[PDB]
């Protein structure tokens, strides 16, 4: 594994699977990610898939979730499709893909999540719907008192005042968004020990992370969710569980520019989370080695985990590279990440 270099599939073509993630099913790894074009910032083709038995050699499986050709469709060509993730639902035997969708021609304003489903890992995936998350529902961890507070929008027009920040912390944008649903941009999925799945996403104008329970078929949200680090600008979440404890790596909010990573931890998915120092160590750790978090893959056969990141190139997004590095653990069990030029499983 040679982070930062040009990686090619088994036909000699450049691997094009950004903002991605991996699952293992019936003996093979499947890597889903954004097909990015050589120019621009929209999705021309959709979500790409690659497969491998060894994590070194990747066969192109083609587009797993294609853009629609129907005019006015949610995923019409020219929408923005980002950070796709796939989880296998054991109950229904289906593959469920969630992704960040922004409607064609509307920049990043819509802030939706979208869901699609397939009987096979590589697709084709069938689009079901898009929208903002859990319309009408409050977070479990907003008290009755906090839920009663009202916030006149004309009094809070200026961002980053003391009163505005407090208001954001106490849930002013949760209430603003309560009718039509919570905003969802950068996102991930996690399937827990008990078969419950969670949708983790940057909400409230990117200011606040939310963690939402999915229904038993993984196709919708139950209404149960929490909100964490309000005003923190945690983005690009990646998450794993080890020995009962949850660990989440996130970026800051600086568009395509790299920034300092954060480590977050909890002893229950919907309990209280705490922030720890940057998990990246050594030279360039302050810039996440020039990358941005996308996924943490468990390798449960080994009791190991590895960290996947993107090295973004906004001038030609298809030239964006991949950083994959092992997760290491200190003598207290706290995960950390060191750069290695080349490494092996
Ligand atoms: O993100 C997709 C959304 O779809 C909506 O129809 C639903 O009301 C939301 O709770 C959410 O599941
Ligand atoms: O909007 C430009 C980019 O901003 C990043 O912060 C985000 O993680 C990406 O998925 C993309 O949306
Ligand atoms: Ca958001």
């Amino acid at each position: 594994i040679a982070s930062g270099k040009v990686w090619r599939d088994t036909d000699g073509n450049v691997i094009n699977a950004h903002g991605g993630g991996i699952l293992f099913h019936e003996g093979k790894y499947y890597w889903f990610g954004e097909h990015r074009p050589a120019s621009g910032f929209v999705t021309e083709k959709g979500i790409n898939c690659y497969s491998s038995t060894d994590l070194y050699n990747w066969k192109s499986e083609g587009i797993a979730l294609a853009v629609s050709e129907e005019e006015g469709h949610d995923i019409e060509k020219g929408c923005i499709m980002e950070r796709p993730k796939v989880i296998y639902n054991a109950k229904t035997g289906k593959f469920v893909m969630w992704l960040h969708l922004e409607l064609k021609g509307q920049g990043y304003g819509p802030a939706r999540a979208a869901v699609a489903v397939s009987d096979s890992p590589a697709g084709p995936y069938r689009f079901i719907r898009s929208g903002r998350v859990n319309p009408g529902a409050y977070p479990l961890n907003m008290t009755r008192k906090e839920r009663k507070m009202k916030w006149n929008p004309e009094e809070y027009k200026e961002w980053w005042t003391p009163k505005w920040y407090e208001a954001i912390a106490k849930g002013m944008f949760v209430k603003r968004d309560l009718k039509d649903g919570q905003m969802s941009r950068d996102m991930t999925l996690f399937v827990d020990d008990d078969g419950k799945a969670y949708h983790i996403y940057s909400s409230e104008d990117n200011l606040t992370l939310q963690i939402a329970e999915l229904a038993d078929d993984y196709l919708s949200h139950t209404g149960k969710y929490i909100r964490i680090f309000p005003g923190g600008h945690n983005e690009a979440p990646a998450i794993f569980k080890k020995e009962g404890t949850y660990w989440m790596i996130t970026s800051g909010c600086t568009g395509w520019d790299p920034n300092k990573a954060r480590l977050l931890t909890a002893d229950s998915m919907l309990g209280e989370w705490k922030q720890l120092p940057n998990p990246c160590v050594g030279e360039d750790a302050d810039k996440t080695f020039g990358g941005q978090s996308t996924y943490i893959l468990p390798l449960p056969e080994k009791g190991q985990f590895f960290f996947m990141a993107d090295m973004w190139r906004p001038k030609s997004l298809a030239d964006s590279r991949y950083i994959w590095l092992p997760v290491q653990f200190d003598d207290k069990g706290v995960p950390f990440i060191k750069w290695m030029d080349r490494w092996n499983f």
